[PDB]
C-alpha cells in the first residue's frame, strides 16, 4: 500500500527574503537581506504507513526531501524566490506518493510578489484616466502624511500617475550634516536612532514605523512581513506594474549632506548606498535627487559652495553609471530624476546641458515663487506668465523653463510643477488699482497644517464662499482668493492654471507635469494634470 495521508502542523506560515527585525529601531538592525527566506513545516501521520521518504511540495515542486523516520517530521529548507505558493507534505514509499491537502504558504519579497494587487477605488473628485499620451504625470507622496493628514497608499489616485516620489529618503549624519532637521521637533534625533552604526553618507529610512510597521489596508495581519508606506507601495506596484515608484533623496530640510559631495570618499559611499537600497526594496524604480540646492539658499544659511555644480554633475553621472549597472543585472529599466529650483538664480550654478546626459527627467520646481517667508514683495507663488502689472516678474514658470532651454536643456527632459497646495499672507494692505498683490503684508496666511500654507482641498471646500472673492488672473494664468476685510491673500493652482501648464507642456514639447503633494489635492489638480496633457478618460 501507498503511505498514509499526511496533515500539515498547525504553524507559522509567512516567511521572508529580506526580513524586518520587530524590535530594533536602526535601520542596520532592522532589515536583514538573506539569499532566501528560512522556511519550515512539519505534519503528522494519523492513519496508514509513514513511507519512506518525506517532500516539501510548493505547487507540487519538490523544495525539500528526506528519510520519513516517524509520526512526526519537520523540514527545514531555503526558498529563493517571493510568491504565495500552495505547499503540500508528499510521504512516498515504493508503491506511490501520497501528498497532503495544500497550505498557502508566503515568502515575502521587497517586489511585492507575495501581495494582493492594491487596487483601490478612486476618492473624493478624482476621475479615471489611461496614461497614454505619452507625458509624464507625477505627484510625490510624503511618508509623514500618515499621521495628521491621515493619507495613506491605498488612498493615492495611482491609475492617474506615470510616476510616484516617495518624500523623502534621508541621508545618514549628526553634528554638521544634517543640521536642517534639528529646526523640527524630535526629527533630528529619528534619523541619529535610524542611523545608529551605520556610516554618515549612506541612505537611511527617516520614520522606519511609518515605512514598514504601521498597520495599513491589506497588510494588516500581525505576520505580515512588510507593513507601513513600503508595504503597501509593494501591493500599489502589484496593482500597477509600469507605475515608476521613485524613492526621493533630500528635500528641503534632508539635503545638508550633499553639500560634502565633493569628497569623492562620500560620494561612492553614497552611491554604493543607494545601489544597495535599491537591491534590497526592490519595488523602487530608480532615483529622484532633490538637493535644495547646488550653491545654497537651501534651508541652512552655512552651506553652499561654488564647486557644487560640478558636485551635481558628478553625481548625476555615477549614479546613472551605477543604474546601468543595476539595469544591466536584474533587466529592469532604472531612472534617474531629479527635482530642481526653477529660479534662474539657482539653475545657473549648475551645468543641466551637461548633467540632462545622465538624466531621465527634471521636475522643474515652478512653485514657492513668493510666500509668508517674505511679507514685503508679494506675487503668483506658481504662475506660468509674469503679471500685467509687473511682467519683469523674476520668478514665474516660463522662467525656469527658458533658463533651461538656453542651456542647452533638451525640452523633452523637463517636466513643469504644478502646485497642490497654496501661500498666502494675511492683513495685505496697501494695494492698487484692486490688485492686493501690489500690496504688503503683516504676517502668514492661517495654514491647514502650518501657517502660510494651505492644502488645496481645503482651498476650494473652504475659501470659495462668504466674503472670498476669487480671481483668474489669464495673463500670468494663475488664480487667486482675497478676503479684503481681514487682508487675507491666497496663490495657488487651479483646474484652469494647470489646464494653462498643461497647453503649455504640449506647444513647447516638454516632458509633462508633477505635483507636490498628492495628499493635498481633491482630484481637481491631477484631473486636471492628466486631461491637459491629452490623457484620455476611462479606467
Ligand atoms: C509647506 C510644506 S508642505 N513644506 C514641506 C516641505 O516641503 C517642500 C519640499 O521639501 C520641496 N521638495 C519638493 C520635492 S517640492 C518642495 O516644496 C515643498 C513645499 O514647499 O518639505 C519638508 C521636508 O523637506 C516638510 O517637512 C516636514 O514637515 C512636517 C510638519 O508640517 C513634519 O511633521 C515632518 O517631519 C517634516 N519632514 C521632514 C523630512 S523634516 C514640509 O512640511
Ligand atoms: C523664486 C524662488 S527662488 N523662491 C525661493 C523658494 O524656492 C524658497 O522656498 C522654498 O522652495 C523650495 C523649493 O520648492 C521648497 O523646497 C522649500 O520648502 C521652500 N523653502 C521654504 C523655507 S518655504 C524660499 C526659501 O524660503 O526662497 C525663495 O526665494
Amino acid at each position: 500500500a501507498a503511505p498514509g495521508k499526511p496533515t500539515i502542523a498547525w504553524g507559522n506560515t509567512k516567511f521572508a527574503i529580506v526580513e524586518v527585525d520587530q524590535a530594533a529601531t536602526a535601520y542596520n538592525n532592522l532589515v536583514k537581506v538573506k539569499n532566501a527566506a528560512d522556511v519550515s513545516v512539519s505534519w503528522n501521520l494519523w492513519n496508514g504507513d509513514t513511507g519512506t521518504t518525506a517532500k516539501i511540495l510548493l505547487n507540487g515542486k519538490e523544495a525539500w526531501s528526506g528519510p520519513s523516520t516517524g509520526s512526526s517530521g519537520t523540514a527545514n529548507f531555503k526558498v529563493n524566490k517571493g510568491g504565495r505558493y500552495q505547499m503540500q507534505v508528499a510521504l512516498c514509499n515504493a508503491d506511490g506518493c501520497t501528498a497532503s491537502d495544500a497550505t498557502e504558504i508566503v515568502v515575502a519579497d521587497t517586489d511585492g510578489s507575495h501581495l494582493a494587487p492594491l487596487k483601490e477605488p478612486l476618492l473624493e473628485k478624482n476621475k479615471p484616466y489611461k496614461q497614454n499620451s505619452g507625458k509624464v504625470v507625477g505627484s510625490y507622496f510624503v511618508e509623514w502624511g500618515v499621521y495628521g493628514r491621515n493619507f495613506t497608499v491605498d488612498k493615492i489616485p495611482a491609475q492617474n500617475l506615470t510616476h510616484l516620489l516617495y518624500g523623502f529618503i534621508p541621508i545618514c549624519g549628526g553634528n554638521g550634516i544634517n543640521d536642517s532637521l534639528k529646526e523640527i521637533e524630535g526629527s533630528f534625533q529619528a534619523l541619529q536612532r535610524s542611523c545608529q552604526g551605520r556610516e554618515d553618507f549612506k541612505v537611511s529610512i527617516h520614520d522606519p514605523f511609518a515605512a514598514l510597521q504601521k498597520a495599513q489596508k491589506g497588510v494588516t495581519a500581525w505576520d505580515d512581513p512588510y507593513k507601513g508606506n513600503f508595504g503597501q507601495l509593494m501591493a500599489l506596484k502589484q496593482a500597477h506594474p509600469d507605475l515608476k515608484i521613485l524613492p526621493s533623496i533630500g528635500g528641503w530640510t534632508l539635503s545638508d549632506p550633499f553639500f560634502f559631495m565633493g569628497d569623492k570618499v562620500k560620494r561612492d559611499r553614497f552611491v554604493g548606498s543607494v545601489k544597495e537600497f535599491l537591491q534590497t526594496w526592490k519595488f523602487f524604480d530608480g532615483v529622484d535627487i532633490d538637493w535644495e540646492f547646488p550653491g545654497g539658499k537651501g534651508a541652512n544659511p552655512n552651506l553652499g559652495s561654488p564647486q557644487d555644480g560640478e558636485t551635481y554633475v558628478l553625481l548625476m553621472k555615477e549614479l546613472r553609471a551605477m543604474l546601468d549597472q543595476l539595469s544591466a543585472e536584474t533587466g529592469r529599466k532604472y531612472e534617474l530624476t531629479s527635482a530642481i529650483s526653477a529660479g534662474k538664480d539657482k539653475i545657473d550654478k549648475v551645468a543641466y546641458n551637461v548633467a540632462q546626459n545622465s538624466m531621465d527627467h527634471i521636475f522643474l520646481m515652478s512653485y514657492d515663487f513668493y510666500g509668508a517667508f517674505d511679507l514685503k514683495n508679494l506675487g503668483h507663488q506658481t504662475a506660468l506668465n509674469a503679471p500685467a502689472w509687473k511682467p519683469d516678474t523674476a520668478y514665474t514658470t516660463v522662467n525656469g523653463v527658458n533658463a533651461l532651454l538656453t542651456q542647452g536643456v533638451k525640452p523633452g527632459k523637463i517636466v513643469v510643477g504644478t502646485a497642490m497646495y497654496g501661500r498666502g499672507w494675511t492683513g495685505v494692505n496697501g494695494y492698487q488699482n484692486n490688485i492686493p498683490f501690489t500690496g504688503t503684508a503683516t504676517g502668514p496666511v492661517k495654514g491647514t497644517w502650518e501657517n502660510g500654507i494651505v492644502d488645496y482641498r481645503q482651498i476650494a471646500s473652504q475659501f470659495m464662499s462668504g466674503e472670498w472673492q476669487y480671481t483668474y488672473d489669464a495673463t500670468a494664468e494663475a488664480p487667486y482668493v482675497f478676503k479684503p476685510s481681514t487682508g487675507d491673500l491666497i496663490t495657488f493652482d487651479d483646474a484652469r492654471s494647470v489646464q494653462a501648464k498643461g497647453k503649455y507642456v504640449l506647444d513647447k514639447q516638454l516632458g509633462g507635469l508633477f505635483s507636490w503633494e498628492i495628499d493635498a489635492d481633491n482630484g481637481d489638480i491631477l484631473n486636471s494634470m492628466n486631461a491637459s496633457l491629452g490623457n484620455s478618460a476611462g479606467v
